[PDB]
């Protein structure tokens, strides 16, 4: 079928977020450019795709959706026999296994993301943007981080993955900002240098979808 | 079906109004954090984070209260409110216009509203004084959202269009907090069209079941 859309640089973590999920899930996409310097994202035209005037905005032959996982979670289901059929969990483990998989992309979106979102803007975006880094902010939001990780390193000492034996997509929503902070930072060690989550960050970063991720984000940001 | 936690913590509340739209009896079970019972072994194998809701049934435990509610609409689809995650004839499309505001809300929305409640009605209860500073820096991130939601919500009677939703859902215990316990009621008020789906949606019975519970 035509490649459905995601709009935004890739270099964002949500971006990337989508075009992760549309590589597991082998759904043809394009990446449409949004000038940010430009404000193009706050544009009116921008807005009726994305109503906050944030990126990553999603198109496809039926609908349009905003919100990162959101996007993904319609991927996961609109288009749940391509690529990896088991993204969402087994179709055998039904409800139960949907939920083994929800409560860990919440806890990413509500404890992961906020404290580990702060420390990569301020080490890995403000230098490159005429901004000083908030050291203060760093130092808080690592002591929130550590507590997060020390609860996925107990974790993840009984569990392959997220959801047990097999990859999903509360895997995959953690992935973006680990990689901003293992590779774009100097905190690579709170992931590398715990056992439990370096084995689960040096398996799910191989994989193909994120490895061609990492090419797309070889682009001027 | 068990919810380990106080009603008055807005993810307690969430999750109850839930099972209050779809039917599904449920007891609560209180959580003395006083008394570390938010870090005893038993309760951590619920809850990993030591926080509130804990959520068990006869079939499996979930936690995150978002993910318990997504869990409860369809394991109990056929249920009391049949269409709080859609209607099946909308298919997936259906499911991504409610799935959309969720995020929204535990994204844009919940940040802020919850600083706002916790300096402003929960603080104060505790010993500590309110920090104003933080308040307004907060309420600033809100007023842009909340006049997302506002030309929204002059097009669509609910978040998802002409029917209640968890998009709608979601949004409650936060917006209770605001209006009934701070001194914020105002931004939801004066806004025309949230004021109108605050005072549709506030008076439905399972939340008014919640307010009498907390
Ligand atoms: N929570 C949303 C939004 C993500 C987000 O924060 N996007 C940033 C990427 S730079 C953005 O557009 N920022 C511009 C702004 O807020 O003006 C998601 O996960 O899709
Ligand atoms: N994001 C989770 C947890 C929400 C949350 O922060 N719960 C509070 C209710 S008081 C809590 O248990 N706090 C205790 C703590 O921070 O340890 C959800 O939506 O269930």
């Amino acid at each position: 079928a035509a490649p459905v859309t995601v709009y935004g640089p890739m270099i964002s973590p949500a971006v990337a977020r989508v075009a992760a999920c549309l590589l597991e899930k082998d759904v043809p996409f394009q990446v449409e450019p949004v000038d940010m310097s430009k404000g193009e994202h706050k544009s009116p035209s921008f807005l009726k795709l994305q109503p906050f005037g944030q990126v990553p905005a999603f198109k496809d032959s039926l609908t349009t959706v905003f919100e990162s996982r959101a996007i993904c979670r319609y991927i996961c289901d609109q288009y749940a026999d391509s690529g990896n059929k088991t993204l969402m969990g087994r179709k055998e483990d039904g409800v139960v296994g949907r939920a083994a998989i929800e409560k860990w992309i919440e806890a990413e979106g509500q404890s992961f993301n906020p404290p580990s979102l702060a420390m990569a803007f301020q080490l890995a975006f403000a230098p490159f943007m005429g901004r000083a880094t908030d050291m203060a902010v760093v130092e808080q939001n690592e002591a929130k981080l550590v507590k997060v990780l020390d609860v996925y390193e107990q974790w993840l000492g009984e569990n392959q993955y997220f959801a047990g034996d097999e990859f999903s997509l509360a895997d995959l929503v953690h992935m973006p900002n680990t990689d901003l902070l293992v590779r774009k930072t100097n905190k690579a060690g709170l992931f590398t240098e715990r056992k439990n989550l370096a084995r689960w960050w040096d398996e799910v970063s191989a994989r193909p979808s994120w490895k061609k991720v990492v090419e797309l984000q070889n682009v001027p940001r």
